[PDB]
């Protein structure tokens, strides 16, 4: 039978505490949601593939069998018994040994890892559904097969395979979830972010790679035996003053034979293993000849010096090649070689000679040198390697005469002359290629990669997810193809909203109506067509209020890193070694130091642009607006207001330190207060000089004057006015105690400080390339000038991390002045005054602005004009009364059909057309559109 | 093909064309309303008269030269035309933003083909060639270098992307207040 | 060589990252540029301006 | 190098040492005596004139 | 007249600290490279340089 594993079989992968940390490792795990083999016992031989999960539920127990292989394990219920010998009521198992000491869902894991045999357990009271965690047992030493014996119920078995898990540990320290990361989609974003909520939006989580099918060699047509029994078993060896140079080429060399014959003493390979040299391909090889005494065999290697190197034979310091020495003490004063040159010799270079003699240390080495030239140039010699049908149109993975690669092999109608061999492109990439056997031409592209990502809704409404493989043909992988990639587990829908999720090339996801993910084309908007004629406008009559939040960031958290700390935890031999790279780490601190100083100088520019502290009266008398909301109360401890706490609500030892800020958050929020008095009780002219007071309903009729509205509307609509800014305050209240999104500016710049700096200090974490990350244990374990060597590989490498944080942090602080001085900006202009800049100050007519304090940053709430009710009215440029052409001095004329008026253009408030609110200029036979009307004279 | 991507724009051409035409219709036929919530619709040589009498020139200068001023504009628009059908040189701005993507990518590609000190550039060649062990040393030769050239790329990256930013914004600025209304600061 | 590369960390963790940061940034930036617009207004048949 | 402290943090009974967010020792396990000590780096910061 | 000062300032610590990373082994036998030219082989000096 067969059954579901619901998230079972996770257990404690190793004997470390963690607590609130979500930590992700991956090794031999259950996999989530995998089909696990019931069993009901009356044996079965099941296989041991990689580690056994096993669960049960009986008192019985005639589990009683554990056979492997040779190892067997026997565990009685009451004893522990392990016998490894070549094995072949009752014990008929077979035809050392250890032993360990004397209504239930018992869970185990068993595992065999590097001689390791460890049992994981969990004997829980009563596959049903859930979560538990398994704590280990005992961890044995010491096979590929598994057994149960039924010494004459229900049990389920697993098979652990290689899986990630990301596990998430409770303040207890126990596993309380995991998620099996290569399981879906959306558990690999849940890795990708390591959280265990996805919000909505658009994720790369991995990449996608289209793997080769099969590997196709192809070498030449050639089979001539190179001739390497005539430079080795040669009678007689040219003498080491004259080496004897001897070319191989063309042929197929078997270098095997060679280092498998016992008969060398010297095998000596630089720049290539001698194992690999059947599978290289060569284009051109030297045999260098000679014989030499038995301790100069060592001269003869790259980089070496004596008498033998500088005068006789010198090989160059990047020698690819081999050394073959063998002792010839059968075949002397015939061997003339240079003892004294005015100069050394030049690398492969030939030329006071000197004879010593041979009486059968000083016993004679005959010696062979193979110089290979591993160049682009055609091969010529090559290694006895077979050549495969070649295959097209699909991605393989090709080696034409060494040059090995992958990618698929097409036709291709590229021109090569008929000596050029192989093709390249900008890149220098191997773009074309000839095929040696048969003279064609074949084209190399590297078949198909990409990012995939993953698109999802917040995990609170769905776990619904569609997946985008960016810019790949899914021809090669319910499935729509975009010009962004193409996109599976979404229907194209033919509609088109307004953008939810970006998926590129204008198409957008949203998760609608059953629900599911539908893709389509975003749109831009609500069509509209202006009715435009060239006689008619449109005046409004009523207007609205509106408050508007704009968030700025202004700091960020000010962060010093001594590097002497991060880079050497207290040792004095990493310091004395740091000291060699000179002055990065003082100009280091500096970068750093002035981010901070910068910082402060920010908020300062920000907050500090009022002389004084004015604060408003005790009595709240401001025509009707009510100001409660943002200005402070006394009665909570820190002075700030209702919007202000809602905002501070809503936003959340290794060499670091994170300094204070000059200015704390209590008295940023006396500076905004300051501000809003002084705007409440003087309007702008607090920003130009003294305060001069005012009441507040005159400096909102100066702010109307001001956006082309003449002050009798607030008079006559004080009571509307008020109500409204009223209720738009309310409803930013609203706003903010509810949704968390609108501060995300913010929270983002609190988020990319902490990434930065985690990151940071993960990087102590790693050996880039040392033996170890910790930097005591490589002191405690190697003496000094191996340590030497170990501890500089890890300052190289923790210096890096350094330098990478504070370039990205001097961007980021570039980026956060940027916004500052955008913030100052709106503050001089925005509260300080009132701002004839359009979209600047928010959306609408500027009427005024209020600051509210934020954590490392600041919320205008912009009070705008917007008109609201339009209404069409025929108009005129000019009217002509007695002859001459009469135009409006402030506003327009419009008629109501019968009667002719002239009136602002912001609020429809008509009036008789007189000879003061008109001026006459002209006669009526210049201007287009001009109409017959009276003119009332006063 | 290197690793290489080149995403696509969010909003095609078609849809920035889209965009822009919305905005000059909305100048055209109501002026800076639009910017300001409803479009409310006024002719044009009315929305221009408002557009004199907001730089200091009384509204029947317009009337009493509305001929001479559309011929002045429809001139003047023929004549972008001539300077934008002949010279390539006005449009340096965008087209440098263009080269200088395009050299820093070669570049990083181009840095493929360097030793670093290693005996090859190719690690399927430094694969084939040697052992596990010494195969180690010259692979690790390529990824610090390999691995600088990215972080290079990616810093000169982060660098335009913030100039470019600049530009962007001050983009948006303009739109707001060049378009969006009439604006009184100078040489803007 | 992507076992070595594992030995010097999350450098490419967060190389991706900043690059995926510009990316976004870029199609904001136009968003700020062209979106002023809460319609796509649309021009009369008649030229008459 | 640290302060070892007493520490309210229950280990089970096969854990020898602990961690933090950094993966750094925060915590350890006494092999002679079975007791679980809170390990905290001693203090260290900048000094300024 | 701060503001320039330090820009005038920035700009040549820069350069110093430039022209003294000059004097630096970076783990070398020496800073200066004729030295190293002048006391060892090629194929050594190739390493240190
Ligand atoms: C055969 C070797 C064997 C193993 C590997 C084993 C594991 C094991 N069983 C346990 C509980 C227990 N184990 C059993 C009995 C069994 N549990 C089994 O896996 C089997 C096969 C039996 C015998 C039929 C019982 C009855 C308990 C206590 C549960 C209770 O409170 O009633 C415990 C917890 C002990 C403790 O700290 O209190 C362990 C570690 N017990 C064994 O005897
Ligand atoms: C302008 O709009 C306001 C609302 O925005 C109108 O005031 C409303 O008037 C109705 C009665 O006509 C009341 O029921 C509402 O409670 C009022 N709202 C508020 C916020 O006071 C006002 O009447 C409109 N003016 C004109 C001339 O139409
Ligand atoms: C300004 O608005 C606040 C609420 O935003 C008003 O405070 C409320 O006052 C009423 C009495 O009129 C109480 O019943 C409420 O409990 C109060 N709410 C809060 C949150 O305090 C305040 O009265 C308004 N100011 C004026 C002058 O009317
Ligand atoms: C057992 O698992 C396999 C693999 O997931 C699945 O195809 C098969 O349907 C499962 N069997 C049952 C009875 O669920
Ligand atoms: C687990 O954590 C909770 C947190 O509320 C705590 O009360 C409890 O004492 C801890 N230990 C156990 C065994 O539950
Ligand atoms: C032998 O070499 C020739 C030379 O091009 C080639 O045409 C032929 O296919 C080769 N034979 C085989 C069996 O590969
Ligand atoms: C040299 O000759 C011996 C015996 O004649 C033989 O065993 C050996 O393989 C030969 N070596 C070469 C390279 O030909
Ligand atoms: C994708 O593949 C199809 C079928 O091979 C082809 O017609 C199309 O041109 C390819 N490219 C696309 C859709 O961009
Ligand atoms: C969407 O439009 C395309 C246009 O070719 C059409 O083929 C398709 O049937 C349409 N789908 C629906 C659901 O209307
Ligand atoms: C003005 O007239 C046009 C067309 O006659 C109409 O579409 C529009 O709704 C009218 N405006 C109002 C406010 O009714
Ligand atoms: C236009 O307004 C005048 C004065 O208010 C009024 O007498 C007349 O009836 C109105 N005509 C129309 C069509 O509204
Ligand atoms: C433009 O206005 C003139 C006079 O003001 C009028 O004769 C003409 O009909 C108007 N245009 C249209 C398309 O109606
Ligand atoms: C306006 O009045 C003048 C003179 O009284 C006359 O010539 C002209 O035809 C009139 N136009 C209209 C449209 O009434
Ligand atoms: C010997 O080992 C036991 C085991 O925990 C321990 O309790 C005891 O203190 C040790 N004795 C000494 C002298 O350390």
């Amino acid at each position: 039978a067969y059954t579901n594993s619901f998230t079972r079989g996770v257990y404690y992968p190793d004997k470390v505490f963690r607590s609130s940390v979500l930590h992700s490792t991956q090794d031999l795990f259950l996999p989530f949601f995998s089909n696990v083999t019931w069993f009901h016992a009356i044996n079965p031989v099941l296989p041991f593939n990689d580690g056994v999960y096993f669960a049960s539920t009986e008192k019985s127990n005639i589990i009683r069998g554990w056979i492997f292989g040779s190892l067997l394990i026997v565990n009685n219920a009451t004893n522990v018994v392990i016998k490894v010998c070549e094995f072949q009521s009752e014990f008929r198992v077979y035809s050392f040994e250890y032993v360990s000491q004397p209504k239930n869902l018992r869970e185990f894991v068993f595992k065999n890892i590097d001689g390791y045999f460890k049992i994981y357990s969990k004997h829980t009271p009563i596959l049903p559904q859930g979560f538990s965690a398994l704590e280990p047992l005992v961890d044995l030493p010491i096979i590929t097969r598994f057994q149960t014996l039924l010494a004459l119920a229900a049990y389920y078995v697993g098979y652990l395979q290689p899986r990630t898990f990301l596990l998430k540990y409770n303040e207890n320290g126990t596993i309380t979830d995991a998620v099996d990361c290569a399981l879906d989609p959306l558990s690999e974003t849940k890795c990708t972010l390591k959280s265990f909520t996805v919000e909505k939006g658009i994720y790369q989580t991995s990449n996608f790679r289209v793997q080769p099918t099969e590997s196709i060699v192809r070498f030449p047509n050639i089979t001539n035996l190179c001739p390497f029994g005539e430079v080795f078993n040669a009678t007689r060896f040219a003498s080491v003053y004259a080496w004897n140079r001897k070319r191989i080429s063309n042929c197929v060399a078997d270098y095997s034979v060679l280092y498998n014959s016992a008969s060398f003493s010297t095998f000596k390979c630089y720049g290539v293993s001698p194992t690999k040299l059947n599978d290289l391909c060569f284009t051109n090889v030297y045999a260098d000849s000679f014989v030499i005494r038995g301790d100069e065999v060592r001269q003869i290697a790259p980089g070496q010096t004596g008498k033998i190197a500088d005068y006789n034979y010198k090989l160059p310091c990047d020698f690819t090649g081999c050394v073959i020495a063998w002792n010839s003490n059968n075949l002397n004063y015939n061997y003339l070689y240079r003892l004294f040159r005015k100069s050394n010799l030049k690398p492969f270079e030939r030329d006071p000679l000197q004879s010593y003699g041979f009486q059968p240390g000083y016993q004679p080495y005959r010696v062979v040198v193979l110089s290979f030239e591993l160049l682009h140039a055609p091969a010529t010699v090559c290694g006895p390697k077979k050549s495969t049908n070649l295959v097209k149109n699909k991605c393989v993975n090709f080696n034409f005469n060494g040059l090995t690669g992958t990618g698929v092999l097409t036709e291709s109608n590229k021109k090569f002359l008929p000596f050029q061999q192989f093709g390249r492109d900008i890149a220098d990439t191997t773009d074309a290629v000839r095929d040696p056997q048969t003279l064609e031409i074949l084209d190399i592209t590297p078949c198909s990669f990409g990012g995939v990502s993953v698109i999802t809704p917040g995990t609170n409404t769905s776990n619904q997810v569609a997946v985008l493989y960016q810019g790949v043909n899914c021809t090669e992988v319910n499935v729509f193809q975009t010009r962004a990639g193409c996109l599976i587990g979404a229907e194209h829908v033919n509609n088109s909203y307004e953008c939810d999720i970006p998926i590129g090339a204008g198409i957008c996801a949203s998760y609608q109506t059953s629900q599911s993910i539908i893709a389509y084309t975003m749109s831009l908007g609500a069509e509209n067509s202006v009715a435009y004629s060239n006689n008619s406008i449109a005046i409004p009559t009523n207007f609205t209020i509106s408050v508007t939040t704009e968030i700025l960031p202004v700091s960020m958290t000010k962060t010093s890193v001594d590097c002497t700390m991060y880079i050497c935890g207290d040792s004095t031999e990493c310091s004395n070694l740091l000291l060699q790279y000179g002055s990065f780490c003082t100009q280091l601190n500096r970068a750093l130091t002035g981010i901070a100083v910068e910082q402060d100088k920010n908020t300062q520019e920000v907050f500090a642009q009022v002389k004084q502290i004015y604060k408003t009266p005790p009595i709240k008398d401001f025509g009707g607006f009510n100001f409660s909301q943002i200005l402070p109360d006394p009665s909570k401890p820190s002075k700030r207001s209702f919007i202000e706490d809602l905002l501070f609500n809503k936003v959340t030892f290794n060499g670091l330190t994170v300094l204070p800020p000059l200015l704390t958050d209590e008295m940023i929020a006396q500076y905004t207060s300051a501000l809003l008095a002084g705007t409440i009780t003087s309007g702008w002219t607090f920003g130009a000089g003294a305060a001069l007071q005012i009441p507040f309903a005159m400096q909102m009729a100066y702010r109307f004057n001001g956006i082309g509205v003449t002050q009798n509307v607030l008079y006559e609509n004080q009571k509307l006015i008020a109500n409204q800014f009223n209720s738009a305050i309310g409803k930013i209240q609203d706003s903010l105690s509810s949704t968390a999104s609108a501060l995300g500016k913010l929270q983002d710049v609190v988020n990319q400080n902490a990434q930065a700096l985690n990151t940071l200090v993960k990087q102590l974490s790693s050996n880039f390339g040392a033996i170890s990350s910790v930097l005591n244990d490589i002191l405690s374990r190697l003496d000094k000038c191996e340590a030497e060597v170990q501890i500089d590989r890890l300052i190289t490498g923790r210096l890096q991390s350094l330098q990478t944080y504070v370039t990205q942090q001097l961007i980021r602080a570039a980026e956060i002045r940027a916004s500052a001085n955008l913030a100052a900006t709106k503050m001089s202009e925005c509260v300080l005054g009132q701002s004839k800049r359009v979209d600047f100050c928010g959306k609408g007519y500027h009427l005024m602005s209020f600051p509210q304090s934020a954590p490392h940053g600041v919320v205008f709430l912009h009070v705008t004009y917007v008109p609201a009710q339009e209404k069409n009215f025929t108009t005129a440029p000019a009217i002509c009364h007695d002859g001459k052409a009469h135009f409006p001095r402030e506003g327009v004329f419009v008629s109501n059909g019968t009667h002719w008026f002239v009136t602002q253009r912001n609020f429809y408030e008509p009036q008789i057309i007189t000879t003061d609110n008109t001026f006459v200029s002209g006669n009526c036979d210049v201007v287009i559109g001009i109409v017959n009307n009276t003119v009332y004279d006063p």
